[PDB]
């Protein structure tokens, strides 16, 4: 697969007030998993401030800003899951419960956003995903990825 | 949800930088009934957000979400160029099928979502890329879904 997912990058129960508050987690968790250095947390909060990256059906993919390429060390992605929801679009109900941090090499953000979106293309998947307690049945039902 | 006919296949074109060609599907979408002007330069600026090199010779130009009203009607621009463009950000990055998206809000994703696995094929990716011909093309994409 394009990247790794398991217990390591897998969040489950998170709340936030706040989509900033979201993002910060994500990004610290790639910090943290080796993904990319400290630089690339505030890249994602300023590529934010641009244009949301909420894509719709209560899914959000924050990623760094173009300038921001050099942080990423290796691509991957954590997976973090607010069941109550995180306002992360324009309008108050473009509510994510998904919100899938992103560092891919090179800029190539999209090609990890589009192999998300292939595999999360079921309404139910996404509720079975945003309620899940389980990792082992995050990793089932994001196994067909590219 | 698009159609493709002659009028939105563009063979043999030829760009020195991605933005050019960006510009060219931008107005190509405009021409075609697609899009209103403004929706050039959102192309321009999802680019400067999210590149839109998908690998493997593809690259999916879109506009924004702030932008979708400048919609009139979803579509897209199929636009090889089969000396290629630099998409991405080293020099084997290139795009020799740059298909501009004309979608309201987030609907880029599905169509993206269609456009992959139709292309999956490495030989259909090919065969698009150096065709002549309009008839083929449309054979080439007609199990989109």
């Amino acid at each position: 697969n394009l990247f790794k997912l398991g217990a390591e990058n897998i969040f489950l129960g998170r709340k936030a007030a706040t989509k900033e508050e979201a993002i910060r987690f994500a990004g610290e968790q790639l910090v943290k998993g080796g993904y990319v250095e400290p630089e690339y947390v505030q890249a994602m909060l300023d590529r934010e401030k641009l244009t949301p990256t909420y894509l719709g059906e209560s899914i959000a993919v924050p990623h760094g800003t173009v300038e921001a390429k050099d942080r990423v060390l290796k691509t991957g992605v954590v997976f973090c899951q607010y069941p109550e929801g995180v306002r992360f679009g324009e309008e108050e109900d473009d509510i994510a419960r998904l919100v899938i941090g992103i560092a891919a090499r090179n800029n190539e953000h999209i090609q990890v956003i589009t192999s998300l979106t292939n595999a999360l293309d079921d309404e139910s998947v996404i509720e079975r995903l945003a309620h899940t307690t389980s990792v082992d049945e995050v990793l089932e039902l994001l196994a067909g990825r590219k």
